[PDB]
This record gives structure tokens, sequence and C-alpha cells, in this order.
């Protein structure tokens, strides 16, 4: 299945500290077996709508293919870093 | 300010009752006076992670342009519908 996975990464990081974290998720993507199909780097990046205590945030969006039944482990093991705010992951199809 | 506008529908619509949906977050738009970007219809859509009760939904994304003292009311008109089940409103830049 083909998923879009949206990862927003603690806004305080420097830039050495951004790239392991970078590092860290595309070794999980593989180790995983998913087949990254893009990676965005969007950045800093704000919620606007709804309000939120701590709206910043650094931005990532990848497109993976990979079975069905791994992407729960994948996504909990993203998140389980402290600098990794949120994952979401989205299937791309449904059966409806 | 450029944001990114994530709009989930009801799943459970017809291309009809879509239709009108589509039209009224459009003439929304212009009559905030953003600036449309970008429309991408992504379709059914299934939230895998985290864990929802109603995990399937009508994606719509829009990239606009817009001044950001008007962004909360349109965020909440666009919300207003009861087919409209959430909106998410991203600003592409920050303060830092």
């Amino acid at each position: 299945m083909r998923y879009e996975v949206n990862i927003v990464a603690n806004p305080n990081l420097d830039q050495s500290q951004l790239a392991l974290e970078k590092e860290i998720i595309q070794r999980a993507l593989e180790n995983y077996g998913a087949r990254v199909e893009k990676v965005e780097e969007l950045g800093l990046r704000r919620l606007a709508y709804p309000i939120a205590k701590d709206p910043q945030g650094y931005f990532l969006w990848y497109q993976v293919e990979m079975p069905e039944d791994r992407v729960n482990d994948l996504a909990r093991e993203l998140r389980i870093r402290d600098n990794v705010r949120r994952v979401m992951v989205v299937a791309s199809t449904t059966p409806g």
C-alpha cells in the first residue's frame, strides 16, 4: 500500500541534530522494508488552525510503499524518539 | 503568507454532494480574498496511524496566499458545514 508519513520534529534542533533524526527515519523505513518514493523536507512551519500552545515544528513528509500489517510498528518506532513530536500516517487508498 | 489548507470531508457523499462542497470551499477562499495557488483532490483516504474510530475521509488540499489576520475566520467558515469534518491550516513559514 502507498502511504504518506507526516513527521513533526522538535523545531529547536540544530542542523547536526536534525541530520541525525533524518538519518534515523530513513534507516527505519529501509529496515521495515518500505520502499521510499519521495522525501520532502518542509522545514520550520507553524500550525495556524486549530490553535495549539506549541504550534511550531520542523515538518518532514515521506511517501512510501509497504505492507499494511507493518505500518503500525514502523510508526511507533519512528515516534519513540523525543525529538519526533508527532507522526501521522495516511493510506492513499481505501476499500470504500 | 502562504498556507496549506487540509480539509477532510464526509467520505459517504455522492459526487453531486461533493461538487457542492468543493464549490463552497473555492467560493469561501475567493470571498476571503485568498489567492488559490493549487487545489489537489486527494479523494478517499484512510488514517492508518494514530488509530481513530472513523479513519476514512475524503481529503482535499489547497495551497493559498492570504493575510495572517484573515486565516482564522476563513478556517472557521470552512468547517461550519457538517460535511466538512476537519480543517487544518499550516503556515509555510515561521518567524523562528
